[PDB]
C-alpha cells in the first residue's frame, strides 16, 4: 500500500512507544484516602475492599509516618464514629474524631497536606449526609452545620476542607464560615459533581455508614453530564481551590468535558468499588493488577485529572511502582 | 440562605429524576459478541469470563435464534480455530470458520445484523495479528490478507466486516477489497482506536488466541489521547461505516472527544476485563451487579457511543432488564 | 479584605506546588543533539557553546554508550565534513559521514532512537542548505538530493530522517524516496518551522558551516505567526510523522499555537545561541544555571512541545537532575 | 516537483520579506525600566546587568530628560533604599523615595508617561514583597499597604500604578485607595502573572532587595499555565487597565493564550535575566547582539503584547535602531 | 460616580495613545498601482481622479524610479492599449504592452516587486474581461488566454500575477501555465474576492476600457457575504500567494471575516471612486484630507488587510507622511 | 476546465443573482437624522453637506409630518442652539431646545419613534461634550448633566435616549436617572462605539458646535479594535437596549465583529463626512450617487447592523428607491 500516514511508525520499539507517551502518571498525583476508627485498639481489614483496613485511631500516628515515608504528599481523612446521634453532631465538636484525626496526622508530619472528608454519614443515626426530616434530608441545616465542622478541621490543621455531603451551596456555606472564623487560607477541595452511585458498593461496609436507603435526593444522577457540568461550575462560582469528580472510573468522559471548561484544578475519585472490582477480578485470575492499576489511573490522568484519590496509592508507593 | 440555584429541585423525586434523565440506555444499544469453536461437542465456558460460553457451531443456529429471541439486533462474530496456520488462512478460506460463522447466522436468522471479527490472531499458529516477519508482524502482507478474508465474510452473509488488526490502512484496503469484489453494499465497523490494553486478560483463554508476547507494535498506546482521535479520523478519512473505541470502559474520555470530532456513528467495546470485574466483585458480594453493569452500559451511552459490545447483553435481555 | 478567590492558598508549601504543579519535565522529553567530525583525533570542543564538543568518529562508539548509560534515549545527529563539494554529496554516498554517523550509533546502540539532520549545509563547499544557482538555492534540485540522503540514512539505520534544508516539499520527496526505497517504516522528523533567526550564532563554530552570507530565502521570517503555522500544517499534509518549531526559546507563543492546530506529536529545538546565553551568563555568575536550563526546557514543554532538543541533556542526565 | 504550494516565493527578496513582515517593532512598544538610588552622589553600574546602573537620584532629573529626548515615552520607576523598616513603610510616605522618584520625572517631563512600581521588597529590612508573620508574607496587611503607596504614587504623578507584590486583591485593593482619594483617573498596570522565576537573577542585585529565601508562597510557579491566565483574568474583574506576564522571554505561549483570552492592553517584561542573558553572550562573542535584541523583542510583540518593559530601550532609541 | 472601568484612562493625552494605539500604517503597507498609455507623448491626468496621470510609456522608467526613490516597494501595473481586438491578444504578445511595462519596470528598477495586472477588459474591443460568445464572457475560452499572458508577463519580469478577469479556476489555470513555462517561482496575487461594484466609477476613464454594460456575471455581488469568502477560499485551494478583497473601503467587514477563516496574506484595494471621493469632498471643503486618508488606509490595516493598493501612496511618501 | 466549482453559475441572470442575494435593505432599516434650528424664520442649507438643511424649529412640524409620510419610522433629533452657556444647561431645561424638539415631534406625529441625541456639545460655550475643567472635561460632571438631560427628553416624548458624549459609565448613568423618575420604558440606543473621527468633518457647521479642539481623551482611537468592542460590551452591562458604531462606512470590520459577540441590535452611523464623500464625488461626475448610496448603506447591513442613521434616508424614501 501507499499510505503516507503510518501511525504504526512510533509504536516499533518500547524507546519509541516511550518517547511519544502523551500521558504520564507519578506519585504526585495521588491523594491517598485513609479509614480511622476511633475507641478501637486492633487493624480492621474491610472486606469488600481485599487490602484496606481501618486504622485504630491509637495507630495513625505512626501509619501516618509511614504513609508519609512511602511518599504519599496527602491523605483524605475518613473517621468511623462511636458516637452517632441525629445531627451527626461529634463532627463538629473540638474535638471531635474529624478534628483529632487532622490533628493527629499534621501534628506527626507536618508538612502531609490534609483533607478533612467534612460530611455527616458516618456520625449519623439514620447515616444520610445531613440533617434529616418529614420532607427528607434539609439542605440549609446541612449547610449550617457542614460550616461549624469545617471551622474545628481547619482549626484542628486540615489544609482542605472536603464537602462530601452534595448539599447545594456548601462550598460558599464552608468558605464564609472559614473566613468569618480567620481562616481564610484554609482551602475547599470540592466533591463538586458526586453521583448517586452503584460504584460505592463496599464503601458503608468500609467506614460503617448507617443508612439503609439511598442519596438520590441530593447526590446527581449517573446519566446526566449536562447537569454534572453545571454542578461543577456552580461550586467554582463560591470559590472552590479544587473542584472533583466522584466516582472516576466511568466517568471520565465527564472529567474531560469540565477539563475544558475551567481553569480550576480537578480531582477524580477512585471509589471503593472501582478497586474492589480490580482487586476481586485479579484474585480470580482474569487480569494482572499491577498492569490494570497503571492503566486506571493512567486513564483518569488522561482525561484531565490533577489529582487522584486511590485506596492503591501505598502500595504502588511502596512497592516502588510509582516514583 | 438565599441559594437561588438548587440543583436538588429536579431530584426530589423518582419521577422528577425520570423527567430530567438525560441520558437512557436500551437494548437497541447493544451487540452481543458470540465465541463460536468449530470442530467441538458441547458448550464450553470460560474462565475468567464467568457466564460467559464457548458455543460449539453445532449449536450456533440454535443460540443465534436464542440471542435473535431475546429482542437482540446485532453480534460479532469471534471463532475459535482447530485449523491454525502461519498465516491463518483459515480467516481468508471460501469455507473457513470466519465464513461459516456468518452464513450459519445469516441462515439461521435473516434479519439479524452479523458483524464479522476481522483479524487473524486466532487463526495463526503464533497468535499475532497477521504475517510475522524477521522484524515483527507485516502491516501491507497483513492488509492483502484481510482483503481476502473480507470479501469471503461478505459473501458468506455478514453485514458488517470489522477489522480488529489494528494495521494502518485496513478500512482502505478492506473497502477496495470488498467494492472490487461487488460488496460495495457492505459496510465496515472499523475497531478504530484500538488500544494495546490490560484489560483484553480474560480473551487469550476466552477466543484461544496463541499469541504469548504483546500487541504493542500495532496496537496503540493508551496514554494517548491526541492519537486515539488521530486514528479513528484516518478511518473516517478511509470510509469506515461505523468508528470504535476499545477499550471502552477506561476510555469514556476518548469516546466523548471523538463524539465532538466526528458526525460518524460510534462504537464503544466494553471488554472481557470489564465484564470480569463486574463478574468477581459482585460474586464476591463487593457490588450489586445489576446497577453496576446498568451504570456501566449507560455511562458509555452518556459519553457518546452510539453502539456498546457488550458480554451482557443476553442476560440483560432475557431476564428483561432493558427493552 | 473579602477575597473568595485566593491563588496563594495552594502556593503555601512545596507540597502543595508539587501537588497542583500543572507541567512536568523528564529525561524521556530530551533528545540529544551530537556532533561528530570524521576523519579526526581528539574531541575538539566549540568556543561559543561552553562544554559542548565535536565528538571524533573514532569515539562516536564510545560515545553513544555513555550517552545511552545516562538514560537519554535519543540524539540527533549533525557531521562535520573533510569531504565538502559544490552540491554536498558526502551527504549522499552509501558511505557518506551521513551514513556512517547512523550505522555507528545503531551498531553500537540498537535501543537508541537515531535522529539523522537531513540537510547539505555541512557537506557544500559554499555552505548553503543545498543546490546554489545564478539565482539562489533550487528548490527541486536539492530535493532530489535530500532524497538521496535520506534513503542513505534510512539504510545506514537511522529511526528518523530530519530535513533541515527548509526546501518547500521535503517531506513529500523524503517520503517518496523512502517509501520507494523500501523504508515505508523509516519516520520523518521535520524540521518544519524553521526560522532564519540569529539564535543560530555559535552554530557556524559547532557544525562548521561554510556559509557566509544569509539563509533568508528558505528559512522563514521570525515575525510571521501565521506564516509559522502554515509551514507546519503543509508538512502535516505532507506525511510528517513529526513537526518541529526551532529555535524554541523565544517561539513559544509558536509552538503553543501549532499544538492547538494539530494532534501530531510536537518537537521543539534549543538552539546553540539559547545553550550560550544560559552558560555565559551563568559563568558570568548573573544566574543559577541548574534552575535556569530547568525552567527554560520545563517552559519549552508547559507551551506545547512534546519533545525538546537540548545540548544539556547529558549533563542533566549524568548528574541525574532529570531521570 | 508538482508543489501549487511554494511559501519561499515571499522571501525571495529583501523587499519581498518586507511587504509580508506580519509583525513589527517601533518605540512606543518599550517602557524603559529605570533604577533610582536615593541619598548617593555618583552613578552605580549593575555587574549582573551589563551597561545598566543605578541613576544617583540628584541626577533624575537630568537622565530623565535625556530618556525623553531619545524618544522613549514610557518609564517604570524602581528605587534603591536607605531608609528600609520592617513593614516597608518609607514607600508609603508622602515624600517617601517612591513620591520623589515620581513627582521629579512629572515636573521635569510632563508628558513622560510614567509607571511607578508599587511593591516592599526594596523598602523592607527582610526584603520580602510586603508585610511578614509567624505564618510568612501577610497577604491583607500587605494590601493596606499596597494602597497607602499608590495614594502618594498618583498624588506624586505617576500616570500607572503597578502592584508588583503578587498579593491576592492587590489590583481591586489599589483601585478603591485610589478611588477615595480622588484619583479615579490613575491607571492599574498590574503584574497580573509574575512568575517565582530563576530569570530575575541579576535584579536583587540591580535594586538592592534584601531577600535571602524565595517568593514562591505568593509568586506563582512557572509551570503553571492554566494558573497564570487565571491570575491575569482575577486582575481584569478587578479593574486593571492593564495586564502584565513577567518573564517575557520564555513565556510567549502564556502571553500568546492571554492576549486570546482578554480585550486588554497586554504588558510583557524583559526581565534582568534576559537582559543578562544577551548581554554576557554578545561579550563572549556568541552571538550578534543587535540581532538577538531586536528578535527578542520582535517574537514578545509577535506573542501577543502591547508594551514590553525592556532595558536595551534607551541605548536602541538612541543609536536610532528603533523609530 | 463608581465606575471600577473607566476606557478613558486611557486616552488622556497623545502619549498615552499612542502607547495603546493597536493598528499602525506604514509604508511597507502600501502598492500603487500605476496606469501607463503605450504610443503617447505627455502625461494624461484622469478627471474623476484628482492627481492621478496617465504616465507615458516613454517616461515610465523615469517614473518608476521615482516612485523607487519615494520608499515604495510595490507598484500593481495597468496598461492603456491602442492595439485592441477581440480577445484582447496585445495581453498576450510576447511583447504587448503588459510584457512591456513590466521589464521596463523591472530593469529600470530591479528592487521593485511588479505585479502584473492580469485580464483582458483594458485590451478587448468590446470592453469584456475576456472572451465574448452568444451567452456572455466564455469562462474557459479566457483561462486558456489569462495562462498566455502569465507567462508572458512573468518572462517580462513580473514579479505577481495578478488575475482580474474574475474568471472560475483562474489562479488554477495561470498556477499551471507558469509552471509549465518553468515559472514555478512566479506569484499569483489573486484578485480574489472581486465585487460587480459601484465604487469603480472613475476607472473606465482612467484606464480606457471600452466596456459598455456591466460585468455582473462574473464580478461577484456587493450583498454576498457568504459567497465573497467561498471566493477567495477557492482561491487558497487553487495555491494563490496571495488573496485580496476588491474594493476594500465599503468592505471591512469582508476583510476581518476572511482574516479569521485563512493564515494567508491578504490585499486590500482601495479602489478609484474611494480615492475620488475624498478628493472631491476635501476640494469642497468638507474634509481634511491628510486626515481622511491616513485613517481610511489605517481602517483597511485594522480590518486585516497585509496589503493596501492605495492611489495616494507617492502623494503620502514623498510628502513624507508614512515612512 | 474541470471545476466542479462555477460561482458564475449563480450570476447568469438577473434574476439568479436576485435569488441568491443573501442581503436585504429596506426603508425600516434607516432612522433619519433630522437638525433643528430654535429662532431662526427660515431654512438653514449646510454647505459641506448638499441638500441637507437646518429646519426651522417653527416648521419642524411641518416637515415632520412630511418625513413620517414618506415612511421614515425614526428620527434622531439635532439641534441648533441659541442659548449656550458653560455647562450647556439649556439641554436639561423642563423646555430647552432638546424637549421642545422631541415635544412638537411624537405631538406632530405619534407613531414616529424619536431618538434624542444627548449631549453638550451643541449646548455648550466651550463645544465639549460636556463639563470642562482645570483637567479637561470632567467625566462624571457630565453624567449627571447627561442624566439630568434623559429626563426631561423622556418626559417630553422620545423612544429612545442616544447618549452621544462618550463619557464612562453614560449609559448607567442614564438607565437610573431614567428609572428613578418613572420612566423605566424608554429605552436608551447607545452611541457605544464613538470614534474621535475625522469623518465627522461637516458637522460642526451642520449642527453648530463652538469647538475649535479635539475630543480625542473621551472618543477613542479610530485604530483600536479591541477596545472598541470592548467599549460596547460595557454598554450592553450597564443596559443599553441598543448599541451603535459610529462612524459606520471605515467602520465595518468592527460592525461585524460586534455583531458576533453580542445579542443586541446594532445600529451603525452613516456620518456627515460620509454624506459628503459621495455627494461631492457625484457632483463632479465621479460615481453614480444613488448607485454607491445603495451599495453604501447595503455594505452597512452586510456588516451587520440593524438600523442606519443616514442623511438620504428621506430622499431615498421619496423618490421612492426603498420600500
Ligand atoms: C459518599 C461517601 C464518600 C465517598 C466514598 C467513595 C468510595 O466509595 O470509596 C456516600 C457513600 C454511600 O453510599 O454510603
Ligand atoms: C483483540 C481482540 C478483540 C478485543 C477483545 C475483546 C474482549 O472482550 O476483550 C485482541 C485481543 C488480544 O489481545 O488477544
Ligand atoms: C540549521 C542547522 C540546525 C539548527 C541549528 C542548531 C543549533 O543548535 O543552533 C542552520 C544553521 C545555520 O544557520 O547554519
Ligand atoms: C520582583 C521584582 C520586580 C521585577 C523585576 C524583574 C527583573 O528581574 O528585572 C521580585 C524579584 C526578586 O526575586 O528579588
Ligand atoms: C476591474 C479593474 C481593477 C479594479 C479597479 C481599480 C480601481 O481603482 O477602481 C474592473 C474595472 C471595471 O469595472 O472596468
Ligand atoms: C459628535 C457629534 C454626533 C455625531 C454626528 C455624526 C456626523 O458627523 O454626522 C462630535 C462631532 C464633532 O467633532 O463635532
Ligand atoms: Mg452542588
Ligand atoms: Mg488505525
Ligand atoms: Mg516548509
Ligand atoms: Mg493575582
Ligand atoms: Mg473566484
Ligand atoms: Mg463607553
Ligand atoms: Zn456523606
Ligand atoms: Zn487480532
Ligand atoms: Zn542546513
Ligand atoms: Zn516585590
Ligand atoms: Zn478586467
Ligand atoms: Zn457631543
Amino acid at each position: 500500500t501507499d499510505l503516507i500516514q503510518r501511525p504504526r511508525r512510533l509504536r516499533k520499539s518500547p524507546a519509541l512507544r516511550a518517547m511519544f507517551e502523551e500521558t504520564t502518571l507519578s506519585l504526585n498525583d495521588l491523594v491517598l484516602p485513609i479509614f480511622v476508627e476511633e475507641e478501637i485498639d486492633d487493624y480492621k481489614a474491610v472486606e469488600a475492599m481485599p487490602g484496606v483496613m481501618r486504622i485504630p485511631e491509637k495507630h495513625l500516628a505512626r501509619e501516618i509516618e509511614r504513609i508519609a515515608n512511602a511518599g504519599i504528599r496527602s491523605v483524605m481523612t475518613f473517621g468511623i464514629s462511636h458516637h452517632t446521634d441525629e445531627t451527626g453532631s461529634d463532627a463538629w465538636r473540638e474535638d471531635g474524631l474529624v478534628a483529632r484525626m487532622s490533628r493527629i496526622c499534621k501534628q506527626t508530619v507536618p508538612e502531609m497536606i490534609v483533607m478533612s472528608d467534612t460530611c455527616f454519614c458516618e456520625y449519623t443515626s439514620h447515616g444520610h449526609c445531613g440533617v434529616l426530616c418529614e420532607h427528607g434530608v434539609d439542605n440549609d441545616a446541612t449547610l449550617e452545620n457542614l460550616g461549624k465542622q469545617a471551622v474545628v478541621a481547619a482549626a484542628a490543621g486540615a489544609d482542605f476542607i472536603a464537602p462530601s455531603a452534595a448539599m447545594d451551596g456548601q462550598v460558599q456555606a464552608i468558605r464564609q464560615a472559614l473566613d468569618a472564623a480567620g481562616f481564610k487560607d484554609t482551602a475547599i477541595m470540592s466533591y463538586s459533581t458526586k453521583f448517586a452511585s452503584s460504584f460505592y458498593g463496599p464503601f458503608r461496609e468500609a467506614a460503617g455508614s448507617a443508612l439503609k436507603g439511598d442519596r438520590k435526593s441530593y447526590q446527581m444522577n449517573p446519566m446526566n453530564r449536562r447537569e454534572a457540568i453545571r454542578e461543577s461550575l456552580l461550586d467554582e462560582a463560591q470559590g472552590a481551590d479544587c473542584l472533583m469528580v466522584k466516582p472516576a472510573g466511568a466517568y471520565l468522559d465527564i472529567v474531560r468535558e469540565l477539563r475544558e471548561r475551567t481553569e480550576l484544578p480537578i480531582g477524580a475519585y477512585q471509589v471503593s468499588g472501582e478497586y474492589a472490582m480490580i482487586k476481586f477480578a485479579a484474585l480470580a485470575g482474569a487480569i494482572d493488577e499491577e498492569k490494570v492499576v497503571l492503566e486506571s489511573l493512567g486513564s483518569i490522568k488522561r482525561a484531565g485529572a490533577d489529582l487522584i484519590f486511590s485506596y492503591f496509592a501505598l502500595d504502588l508507593a511502596e512497592k516502588k511502582i510509582l516514583r
